[PDB]
């Protein structure tokens, strides 16, 4: 049964809900992001309309062979009326293809759904500035300040320099990149531009990114691994018995791997600056966390609730313990009396 926080009070539609069965009263099943956790349930055999970017409807069509009969793309930054509602889909800054959902109740409530998001400061001169919203349904991930990490461009800066001095050094070292799910792209494409190579992957990985619009794809990304010195692989195999069995496999091409592990937070962020990052290492083997996050942090979501000073919030992420519950209540208090809405 379908919980509370993905429904949308006064209208016929859900979000993110599609592994609940047949949802009473659901006249429009809108879809975020295409993550597995929001996605779970959806198939070729789903018969109701599902609203979504044109991202996510490409990859429903495609990966999970939605029929095209049921799928309704809608453009961004654009005022569109659904089954008798207006509705307005925003940048979410998370993933290829993530959306925010603003919705105009007939009553004259205004709910904002910001599915998965990175709060930034350019939200705040989108569509949003415009009017009042009522009640915000928050992406609360990492909501409780020991949640600290760099900027994007920080983490980028860091990867892209230390992948081309390990290269120029030695060019025979490979570049290997840990990926399981859409997003964190340009971890693997600034680190490949910077050493004039396209990104080798495999068949099911690249009819994925196909599916996401990006700007010159076809110049930057490859099914022959023979030509590449950045590979993409699966999460799992970044260890040093999957990067060993990897090497094997290169035909005596290269002598030493460097990879990446984009991960979210690690409690290795409660001491250590991205310069000072570190690698593990067995052999001709290193291994890099890096705290790549498509999530906002702490003080990033705290900026942005503040600005919009929503008279409730639901969280949508932490909401099974009670522990979660409380805290999160707590904070959302505290930025309130600060700001003073
Ligand atoms: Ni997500």
């Amino acid at each position: 049964t379908c919980p509370f926080y993905k429904k949308i009070p006064g209208t016929g539609f859900t979000v993110d809900a599609f592994q609940y069965g047949v949802v009473e009263g659901c006249t429009a099943y809108f879809l975020t992001h295409f993550h597995s956790d929001h996605y779970a349930g959806l198939s070729k055999h789903f018969t109701f309309p599902v609203y979504c970017s044109e991202i996510t409807g490409n990859l429903l069509k495609n990966k999970l062979h939605v029929q095209e009969q049921y799928i309704h793309p809608l453009p961004l930054d654009t005022e569109c009326i659904v089954n008798g509602v207006k509705v307005v889909l925003l940048d979410a800054n998370h993933c290829p293809g993530a959306v925010m959902i603003l919705f105009y109740l007939p009553n004259g409530t205004v709910i904002l759904h910001t599915g998965d998001f990175r709060a930034d400061p350019s939200m705040e001169r989108s569509l949003l500035a415009d009017q009042k919203v009522h009640m915000l349904y928050l992406d609360t991930t990492y909501c409780s300040p020991e949640y600290t990490f760099p900027s994007q461009q920080e983490v980028i800066r860091f990867a892209i320099n230390t992948a081309f001095e390990a290269v120029t050094l030695n060019p025979h070292a490979l570049v290997v990149c840990g990926t399981y799910s859409i997003g964190k792209e340009k971890v693997f494409l600034a680190i490949a531009d910077v050493l004039g190579s396209k990104v080798g992957m495999s068949q099911e990985k690249y009819k994925t990114l196909q599916c996401l619009n990006i700007p010159e794809i076809n110049s930057l990304i490859t099914t022959d691994m023979c030509s590449s010195l950045v590979h993409l692989l699966p999460m799992m195999q970044i260890n040093f018995k999957g990067l060993q069995s990897h090497l094997k496999k290169c035909g005596g091409k290269y002598n030493q791997i460097l990879a990446f592990r984009p991960t979210g937070w690690t409690h290795s962020n409660k001491f250590t600056r991205i310069a000072d990052v570190i690698p593990q290492t067995k052999g001709n083997i290193s291994i890099y966390g890096i705290p790549y996050s498509e999530h906002s942090s702490y003080l990033e979501m705290k900026r942005f609730v503040q600005w919009l000073k929503p008279q409730k919030i639901i969280p949508t992420v932490n909401v099974g313990t009670w522990k979660s519950r409380s805290t999160m209540e707590k904070y959302f208090r505290e930025w309130k009396l600060e700001a003073g809405y």
